[PDB]
């Protein structure tokens, strides 16, 4: 509360470490459904159904331009990518399985880096 603060957790490396995690996700062989925004002109249903589209290129641009206020807002956008994928794709599709694999991969890097 006012003039009463918990000790300062060092966040000075967070930007660099989120960038490293994002590089690792970008270079994973199963990243291909997630590298670019879904083409809203060419994929029926996507625009209406997926209220907040997100992809790795869009996170990379946000990261590079100071649009994440903290590491939690970064993780929210990453998870959004996989949440959208599960909303639109059957679990037993190539894209559906890619999304499960990538979410697993991300959550381990996240825990190992920050928890």
């Amino acid at each position: 509360s006012m003039s009463v603060k918990k000790p300062k957790r060092d966040d000075s490396k967070d930007l660099a470490l989120c960038s490293m995690i994002l590089t690792e996700m970008e270079t994973h062989e199963d990243a291909w459904p997630f590298l670019l925004p879904v083409n809203l002109k060419l994929v029926p249903g996507y625009k209406k159904v997926i209220k907040k589209p997100m992809d790795f290129s869009t996170i990379r641009e946000k990261l590079s331009s100071g649009q994440y206020p903290n590491l939690e807002t970064f993780a929210l956008d990453v998870r959004l990518v996989f949440d959208n994928c599960e909303t639109f794709n059957e679990d037993d599709s190539d894209i559906g399985r890619a999304g499960h694999n990538m979410r697993k991969y991300f959550e381990k890097k996240w825990t190992d880096t920050f928890k």
